[PDB]
């Protein structure tokens, strides 16, 4: 086998956030385009300092084209105030930009299914380019799929949760802070999802307060 070109072929040369937005829509970079409605790429503008990453669009995040509006989203919200964090003062996108899902005889219309290593590093260039466009100060990568994109295939959260880390390799230098997705705040045993919110208000609140 080889390493992919990926969406590098599809990325414009440009640092302005509509036209990457625009131009992800056309990105064949793996096959997760064919499928889904539209590219769901990131919210938010250039003068944030805060970016955070979630794993890909959900079905309500496919049909809208923005990130984290279902139940996620909500819950997210939900950490973003217990944190004194304004919504619209971050660029919030996620590491895979197409919806992956499965349909399927009866039940949910369309089924969120995890993204593959391959179709994380070949999606990978977007969030070059959303970094190298937006310049933050500091990266919360909400989740494994997302601290895994940009920290390495074998990174295991669980590891470095709440740490503020630097990776060798991402534009600009920012700290970084791998947290848990507030969609696993949507199922699990109840006192154990209250201590990971509470925790993910904590993880918000050292990100917000790097220098
Ligand atoms: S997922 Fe990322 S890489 Fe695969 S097609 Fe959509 S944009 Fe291109």
């Amino acid at each position: 086998g080889s390493h992919m070109a990926g969406a590098q072929d599809f990325v414009p040369h440009t640092a302005d956030l509509a036209e990457l937005a625009a131009a992800a829509g056309e990105c064949r970079g793996c096959g997760l385009y064919r499928d889904a409605t539209q590219a769901v790429f990131g919210a938010g503008g250039r003068s944030a300092r805060i970016m955070m990453i979630g794993e890909q669009p959900g079905d309500k995040e496919d049909l809208a084209g923005l990130p984290f509006v279902g139940p996620a989203g909500r819950l997210l919200d939900r950490a973003l105030e217990a944190a004194d964090i304004d919504r619209d003062a971050l660029y919030v996108t996620n590491a895979v930009k197409h919806f992956k899902f499965t349909r399927a005889a009866g039940g949910k219309r369309r089924i969120e299914k995890t993204p593959s290593r391959t179709e994380v590093v070949a999606c990978r260039p977007w969030l070059i380019a959303e970094m190298t466009s937006v310049e933050p100060d500091v990266v919360v990568l909400l989740g494994a799929t997302a601290a895994k994109a940009l920290l390495g295939n074998d990174f295991r959260v669980t590891q470095h949760r709440g740490e503020v880390l630097h990776v060798d390799d991402v534009p600009g230098d920012p700290a970084l802070v791998a947290t848990v997705h507030p969609s696993s705040l949507l199922r699990g045993p109840k006192e154990e999802r209250e201590s990971a919110f509470a925790g993910l208000v904590d993880d918000l609140r050292v990100a917000a307060d790097v220098r």
